[PDB]
Formats: structure tokens, C-alpha cells, sequence
């Protein structure tokens, strides 16, 4: 019986998929294991026989609060800089564990490039896990090795991707600052650890579909180098609320589904901005987040809007019929949720691979239409707050816009591609059991 030990980052965007590989290599008779830490347990055995390894996080040790144990607690350059140092100090625990355990196999985040000396003590591959598109994945190293960015003079003059067989245009304002404007050796180095680690590891597991994104797929392995292999959407894998009662009693695709993920730091002119664009649009909305709200709104919208407070049925509300589009922020996760349920989307980037993943929605699978964010950073200054008419023209775009009847054609085509992956005989179901065959013959 092989054994797979899977060390996700404690971010929610790499959990949840992490927890659904382990799945669906435990569903093909593997033996898997996750590693956390004590405060993200929850997260699992909730979410869950798939077995949890709780490694301690050393946070006093780096300087955070006791309780910062996900990456999503750690906002600004310091604390952020602690965390990663703090996830470093888990190598110690990483080792004893694989040479208490002897595994056949490490997937490990992304954001460990260690890992994979790690492993090789014990001679034992490791794969390499992100949680992002190819495009994602490719667009990132052609500019960390191009630099395209070096020959503008303004931060809104465009300039082409390199090497790609689609004329992708973007600006230095959709860069983190610490690239462009103030080198950080840091961040700079974190990052070519990382994509470096993808070619001296054994390979990456990637949460994307062959049909989804050929070219990238190809690119990646073929211009790039890498071996990969193409498993998902991972959360096919397994496959009431008030707010689908709710929903049961709409047209289909006349309602719009606004959710900016588990990263969602949104400040009160912000969501106030988005208030009266909802409002002016005229447009029925589920929205998941006074101060921050036009008075009298929540009244005024009733039966036409609905504000979800806490967590939302994401996926239950975007495959209901009656939900036509989605705002989302273009984290992978939450952009492969549309795409399987057909939806097109409303792209606000906001930092991390964000503003690539936007490129992929609107250039190249032509399913979403951009809000107007171009400037990435961690949190949103008050200076840079989207405002109500940008919101309105994406909102009315999206819903009656040209091609709008074509996006939903589009992305009706790649919900069925998506379902068709995952099955036995597909692109995904296939690559799953070649990594695992490669796997088992390993020496
Ligand atoms: O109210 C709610 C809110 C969310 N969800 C679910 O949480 C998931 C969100 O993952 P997503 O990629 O969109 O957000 P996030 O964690 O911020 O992205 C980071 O992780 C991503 C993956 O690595 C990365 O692409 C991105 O740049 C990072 F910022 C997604 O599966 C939603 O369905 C819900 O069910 N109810
Ligand atoms: O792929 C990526 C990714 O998954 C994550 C991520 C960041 C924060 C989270 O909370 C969760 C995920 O960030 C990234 C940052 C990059 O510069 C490049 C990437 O490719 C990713
Ligand atoms: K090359």
C-alpha cells in the first residue's frame, strides 16, 4: 500500500485541495496523511480515512500572536515576513516525521522549497503543489525571467508577455511594488526558491484540466520544462440553506453572486462603493462580506438582494440555476468553482497570481468581464478604492453586455469538459493514475 504525506500551508486556499488530493489518492486504495498545526485541525476533521499529522507551529519563536497559525492572520509586510519564517521552523518536525514514517511520497506546498531536500534524506519524491492555473504558472516565471516590466517608464504602460502564443498585455501596476517599485531581496529570493523548486523536485501536481488550457498545459512542460501532471478541479472528487430556498423562486441566470474569497480584507468605502453599484444596477444579488452601507439598504433590496454574513454555500449557490454570474477576486479555487458550474465571471484581482488568473478568464477561456482593478498589493488603500460606475458597467455587462450570451455558451462548454476530466477515461481521472503508476515503480 503506497504512502502519500501531503504538507499544505495553513492558508484556506491550499487546505481545502490539498484535503481533496489526499481524497482522491485515498479513493485509489493510497494511504494518505496531511500535516497542520493544532488551530487549522478543525479545519479538516470537519471537512472529513485520510490521516492528520499536527506539527507545532513555532509563532512566539518568530514574533506573532500565539493564535497566527494561517497565513490569512498575517497581514503587512512584518507579520507576513514572520510567518513565512515561522512555516521554515516546520523543516525539523517535517524530518522526523518522514524518517519516522518512511512515506513513498511528499506533496508539499509551494511555499517549501526545502521540502524537497527534505524528502531527498530519505529518498523519497516530492511534488511540488501550488493551487493555480498553468497560465498562472507559466505567466509568473516568463516574468520573473524576462523582466518585461524593465522596459516601461509609467505604471500604467502595457507591454506583452513573453513567448506566448496569446498576446497577453499587462502593466507594472498589476506587479507587487517589492518587484518594481522598492526591491525586497526577500520576497525576490522566497520566489525563485519556489520556481526553482519546481524543476528540482520530482514534479507538480496541478489543480487544472488539460481541456481548460492546453497551450499552458504544453508550455509549461514543453518551453518551461517542468513534468506535471493535470488532476483537477480536485473538488469534483466528492461529487437546506435559506439563500437557496431563496433562490429557488428566481429566473434562471438573472441573479449575480459576489464573494471575494477567504483573503477578503475589504474595507468600509469599499464595500460601500459596491452597495450602491448593486443598488444602481438594478440587478438581484447574493453579496458575502452604517459604516458601510447606504441606510435603509438592506430593507430597500429585500426580496432582490440578499447579504450573506457569514460563510457562504459557495459552490450550492453558484450551480443553482438561477445564478448567472460571479464577482469574484480571481483566487484559483473560487475561479475553477465558476468555470465547473458554468458561471461567467466578474474579475477583481487583488494581489497574490490574482491578475493572472484574470488574464486566463477574459483573454484566453473569454467567460468574465474585468471590473477595472489594476493594482495589486495586500490591502486596499483608501486612495484605491474601485467606485460605483466602474462596479455598475461590469455588473450590467455581464448580465446583458455584448457577448454575454456567449460567455454563458462558453462556460456552459467547460463545465461539461470539467465533469468529463474527472471521470474514469478522463484527462484527469488519466493523469491520476499515471502519477500514482509512477509512483508505485519509483527507485
Ligand atoms: O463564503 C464563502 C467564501 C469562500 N468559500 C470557498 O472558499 C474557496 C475560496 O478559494 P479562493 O481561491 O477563491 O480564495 P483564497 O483563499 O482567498 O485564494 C488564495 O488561495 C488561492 C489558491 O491557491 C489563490 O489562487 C489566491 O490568489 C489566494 F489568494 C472557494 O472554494 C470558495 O468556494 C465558501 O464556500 N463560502
Ligand atoms: O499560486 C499561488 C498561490 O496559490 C498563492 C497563495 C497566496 C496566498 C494564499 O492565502 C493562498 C495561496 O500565492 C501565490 C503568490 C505568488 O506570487 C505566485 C503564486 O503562484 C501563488
Ligand atoms: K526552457
Amino acid at each position: 500500500q503506497l504512502h502519500v504525506v501531503f504538507f499544505p500551508i495553513m492558508a484556506h486556499g491550499h487546505m481545502i485541495p490539498t484535503l481533496d488530493i489526499a481524497r482522491l489518492f485515498a479513493a485509489r486504495n493510497v494511504r494518505a496523511t496531511i500535516i497542520t498545526t493544532p488551530l487549522n485541525a478543525h479545519t479538516f476533521t470537519k471537512a472529513i480515512t485520510i490521516h492528520l499529522e499536527l506539527f507545532k507551529f513555532p509563532a512566539q519563536d518568530v514574533g506573532l500572536p500565539e493564535g497566527c497559525e494561517n497565513l490569512e492572520q498575517a497581514l503587512g509586510s512584518s507579520l507576513i515576513e514572520k510567518f513565512f519564517k515561522g512555516v521554515g521552523l516546520l523543516r525539523e518536525q517535517l524530518e522526523a516525521y518522514l524518517e519516522k514514517t518512511r512515506p513513498n511520497c511528499l506533496v508539499a506546498d509551494m511555499f517549501f522549497p526545502w521540502a524537497t531536500d527534505s524528502a531527498a534524506k530519505f529518498n523519497i519524491p516530492r511534488l511540488v503543489f501550488h493551487g493555480t492555473s498553468f497560465f498562472s504558472l507559466c505567466a509568473l516565471e516568463v516574468v520573473r525571467l524576462y523582466e518585461p516590466h524593465k522596459n516601461v517608464s509609467s505604471d500604467e504602460e502595457l507591454f506583452s508577455l513573453p513567448l506566448f502564443p496569446h498576446d497577453i498585455k499587462m502593466m507594472r501596476l498589476q506587479l507587487p511594488e517589492d518587484v518594481w517599485k522598492h526591491e525586497k531581496a526577500e520576497g525576490k529570493t522566497r520566489l525563485k526558491l519556489i520556481k526553482e523548486s519546481e524543476l528540482k523536485s520530482y514534479g507538480v501536481i496541478v489543480n487544472s484540466f488539460y481541456e481548460l488550457e492546453p497551450n499552458y498545459a504544453e508550455f509549461f512542460r514543453k518551453e518551461l520544462g517542468r513534468r506535471a501532471w493535470n488532476i483537477g478541479p480536485v473538488s469534483l472528487c466528492n461529487r437546506e440553506h435559506e439563500c437557496l430556498k431563496w433562490l429557488n423562486s428566481k429566473k434562471k441566470n438573472s441573479v449575480i453572486y459576489i464573494c471575494f474569497g477567504s483573503t477578503a480584507h475589504q474595507i468600509a468605502p469599499q464595500l460601500y462603493e459596491i452597495a450602491m453599484a448593486l443598488e444602481a444596477s438594478g440587478q438581484e444579488f447574493i453579496w458575502v462580506v452604517d459604516s458601510w452601507l447606504p441606510r435603509g439598504f438592506e430593507q430597500r433590496v429585500e426580496g432582490k438582494g440578499l447579504i450573506i454574513r457569514g460563510w457562504a454555500p459557495q459552490v450550492l449557490i453558484l450551480e443553482h440555476e438561477a445564478i448567472g454570474a460571479f464577482v469574484t477576486h480571481c483566487g484559483w479555487n473560487s475561479t475553477l468553482e465558476g468555470i465547473t458550474a458554468g458561471v461567467p465571471m466578474v474579475t477583481w484581482p487583488i494581489f497574490a497570481e490574482q491578475f493572472y488568473n484574470e488574464k486566463l478568464v477574459n483573454q484566453i477561456l473569454k467567460i468574465g468581464v474585468p471590473v477595472g482593478a489594476n493594482k495589486w498589493s495586500r490591502e486596499t488603500s483608501i486612495e484605491d478604492v474601485i467606485k460605483k460606475d466602474a462596479i455598475e458597467k461590469a455588473l450590467r455587462e455581464i448580465m446583458v453586455g455584448d457577448e454575454a450570451e456567449e460567455r454563458r455558451s462558453r462556460a456552459k462548454k467547460l463545465k461539461e469538459m470539467a465533469w468529463k476530466a474527472v471521470e474514469e477515461g478522463g484527462s484527469s481521472y488519466s493523469d491520476l493514475s499515471a502519477l500514482i503508476e509512477e509512483l508505485r515503480g519509483y527507485h
